[PDB]
């Protein structure tokens, strides 16, 4: 559920990062068996991206993508998908262009516990082009829920879980109008905060908003977050207390003052401990067949030689709910700190990831990966 209402900001450059690109199947490929190919573009800001996926060189026309949401950094994500059988010949890539980029990247396909509930908001000015993009997104946990999009054509929030659509009428009406109420005060805030900036008008900013809550297993109250960014940086954020405001700049100092005079923290916290709880609970519950499961990895190791004198070892888990996992390579027993991939998403509500380590040729038997996850009943052990 979400939040009643929302404060706007007082009056007191934008980042560049360029996205990494992955270019993958959902499960592993074996020529004539159907699959998914994903590109999954990650840490980027701004957020207008482009991204298609080629075959033979040429664009593909039944391309899907997830919505638009953000990390703790607030750089953003999204996996663009398709429907496809692979076969030898058949060629496979991921185009991505970015404003970071002076020329279009091409990526070929190579081949117990917590819960908590989270909102993400982003809203883009597009001067000169109408109104600003927003973008919702609610998850539990790992797994997506809700959605809004202003350039969608129902103006509607709507389901992105099946087990949402148990909640009544009364629910998605309720929650579309606050979710454009949300767009509201995002859009108020984008011009109060160009102007607290002395930025120009005729350029476009970005607002990006997390809120939400922990609970334990218990089910009972944890956490709760409360955060707010200008131009992929830091600008206010409620403290762990729920009681006081961390304003990153001077200009965001304003906010802190106004927002104290007014309440806001003490009316957040209302719902951050009791709303966000209750409707995180209902939640759980309704959806449990699909929320609480675990989705063990399935694990296997490859090999590149890649010189004389050295090799590369990729220790893989794949199909994993929920995404935390430790992966680890020891060296005789003894751990060993490499390369990390970011933890990817398959497409299907589950994950993937991997580790790698670069050894001396004639010493494969030496190394072992260890993958801890909540869903294995014990823990794995891959060996060469």
């Amino acid at each position: 559920l979400l939040m009643g209402t929302l404060g706007i900001v007082g009056g007191g450059g934008s980042i560049q990062r360029t996205p990494k690109i992955q270019v993958y199947s959902r499960h592993p490929a074996e020529n004539g068996k159907s699959n998914f190919l994903n590109c999954y573009v990650s840490g980027f800001h701004p957020s207008d991206i482009e991204v298609d996926l080629l075959k033979n060189g040429e664009r593909i026309e039944k391309v899907e993508h997830s919505d638009l949401s953000f990390s703790k950094d607030w750089s953003f994500y999204l996996l663009y998908y398709t429907e496809f059988t692979p076969t030898e010949k058949d060629e496979y890539a991921c185009r991505v262009n970015h404003v970071t980029l002076s020329q279009p990247k091409i990526v070929k396909w190579d081949r117990s516990g917590s819960h908590s509930m989270r909102y993400f908001f982003t809203s883009v000015s597009r001067p000169g082009r109408g109104e600003p993009r927003f973008i919702a997104v609610g998850y539990v946990d790992d797994t997506q829920f809700v959605r809004f999009d202003s350039d969608a054509a129902s103006q509607r929030m709507e389901p992105r879980a099946p087990w949402i659509e148990q909640e009544g009428p009364e629910y998605w009406d309720g929650e579309t109008r606050k979710v454009k109420a949300h767009s509201q005060t995002h859009r108020v805030d984008l011009g109060t905060l160009r102007g607290a900036y002395n930025q120009s008008e005729a350029g476009s900013h970005t607002v990006q908003r997390m809120y939400g809550c922990d609970v334990g297993s218990d089910w009972r109250f944890l956490r709760g977050y409360h955060q707010y960014a200008y131009d992929g940086k830091d600008y206010i954020a409620l403290k762990e207390d729920l009681r006081s405001w961390t304003a990153a700049d001077m200009a965001a100092q304003t906010t802190k003052h106004k927002w104290e005079a007014a309440h806001v923290a003490e009316q957040l916290r209302a719902y951050l401990e009791g709303t966000c709880v209750e409707w995180l609970r209902r939640y759980l519950e309704n959806g449990k067949e699909t929320l609480q499961r675990t989705d063990a990895p399935k694990t296997h190791m490859t090999h590149h030689a890649v010189s004389d004198h050295e090799a590369t070892l990729r220790c893989w888990a794949l199909s994993f709910y929920p995404a935390e996992i430790t992966l680890t390579w020891q060296r005789d027993g003894e751990d060993q700190t490499t390369e990390l991939v970011e933890t990817r998403p398959a497409g299907d509500g589950t994950f993937q990831k991997w580790a790698a380590v670069v050894v001396p040729s004639g010493q494969e038997q030496r190394y072992t990966c260890h993958v801890q996850h909540e869903g294995l009943p014990k823990p794995l052990t891959l060996r060469w």
